[PDB]
């Protein structure tokens, strides 16, 4: 379908250019999750220790890898620091962490979750007594520095970053002594949020755009019933009808035909090895210009309990 598997990053491995999104998969039901879509073709799998599930989804990475299904040099693991562990001493901990928690001696990727740092402690968000989320005092720059170091430890094969608006982006590319650019940001992306202006930038730097929440997120814990539904929307509907798949397929395969990495959750098996089934269709030049132009600026994620941290990525315009 003119659609190659992996993207190649600019730390020369090759990244599955879908995977498997696990942010809400309870505990008890991603253990199965991971071990279908693994069964179904899924070789990414995007994760992170703020999803306290990283035990459950190791559990069926490993029994995979046990049974033979896949070889770990065919898989492609995602994770990310949170941001109570910005500090210098907190990193390195954090991603063994992660390691041990998905049982693997290396991830493909570890990204910045947030450029927002908060002070370290039990709480992922430590609250002042009037409700504000207390910051940490480390910058972008030296967290970026930490991450350098876990690829010269042989922790993780690449770094990135999350949620980096285009001057953080800017400013690690900037950084005095820069050792390795990052990899790849992973951002909000699907029609109601096109983000022409931030992809091309990061494109243009080498930089890989891995889009999440590519449904809408329908299961984000602060839907309201009035907000837009992306699965629902007639427009895209139609779209999907006319190539005879479903909205999710479109709504998947649209990120792909902009050279992004997508990364779609679901724990219903059905579902995700539907959401696969993307590799066996095209979208028009005229369908993909139709989709972005259902742009909103809407956003599932928001970080609105941090609007005034100094890192706040989404005062910019991109
Ligand atoms: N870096 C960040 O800050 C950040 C933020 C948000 C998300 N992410 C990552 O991106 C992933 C994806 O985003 P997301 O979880 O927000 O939402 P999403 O992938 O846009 O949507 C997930 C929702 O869609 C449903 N769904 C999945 N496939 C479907 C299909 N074929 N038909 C109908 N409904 C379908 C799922 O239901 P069921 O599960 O019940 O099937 C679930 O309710 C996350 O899981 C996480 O890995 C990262
Ligand atoms: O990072 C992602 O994939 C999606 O964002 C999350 C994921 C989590 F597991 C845990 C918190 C978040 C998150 O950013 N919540 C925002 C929020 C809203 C209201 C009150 C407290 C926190």
């Amino acid at each position: 379908s003119h659609m190659a598997s992996r993207i190649l990053l600019n730390n020369g491995a090759k990244m599955p250019i879908l995977g498997l999104g696990t942010w809400k998969s309870p505990p008890g039901q991603v253990t199965e999750a991971v071990k279908v879509a693994i069964d179904v073709g899924y070789r990414h799998i995007d994760c992170a220790h703020v999803y306290q599930n990283e035990n459950e989804v190791g559990v069926a990475i490993q029994e995979k890898l046990r049974e033979q299904v896949v070889k770990r040099e065919e898989l492609f693991i995602v994770s990310k620091l949170w941001c109570t562990y910005h500090e210098k001493g907190l990193v390195k901990g954090a991603c063994q962490k992660t390691l041990s928690d998905l049982k693997l001696d290396y991830l493909d990727l570890y990204l910045i979750h947030w450029p927002t740092g908060f002070k370290p402690g039990k709480e992922f968000f430590p609250l002042d007594e009037s409700g504000n989320v207390v910051p940490s005092d480390t910058n972008i720059l030296d967290t970026w520095a930490a991450m350098e170091e876990l690829v010269d430890e042989g922790l993780v094969k690449a770094i990135g970053i999350s949620n980096f608006n285009h001057l953080q982006v800017e400013m690690i590319l900037n950084k005095p002594g820069l050792k390795y650019k990052p990899a790849v940001n992973q951002i909000e992306c699907h029609p109601y949020l096109t983000q022409e202006k931030l992809i091309q930038y990061c494109q243009s730097k080498g930089i890989v755009v891995t889009a999440y929440s590519p449904l809408g997120s329908p299961d984000r814990p602060w839907a309201k019933p009035e907000d837009p539904s992306l699965l629902e929307d007639p427009r895209i509907k139609a779209i999907a009808a006319k190539h005879n798949k479903t909205t999710a397929q479109v709504l998947i395969r649209f990120p792909m035909q902009r050279n992004l990495v997508v990364i779609p959750k679901s724990v219903t098996p059905e579902r995700i090895a539907e959401n696969f089934k993307v590799f066996d269709f095209e979208l028009s030049s005229q369908d993909m210009t139709t989709l972005l132009s259902y742009n909103r600026n809407w956003r599932v994620c928001g970080l609105l309990s941090c609007t005034s941290h100094k890192d706040y990525p989404f005062h910019e315009e991109f």
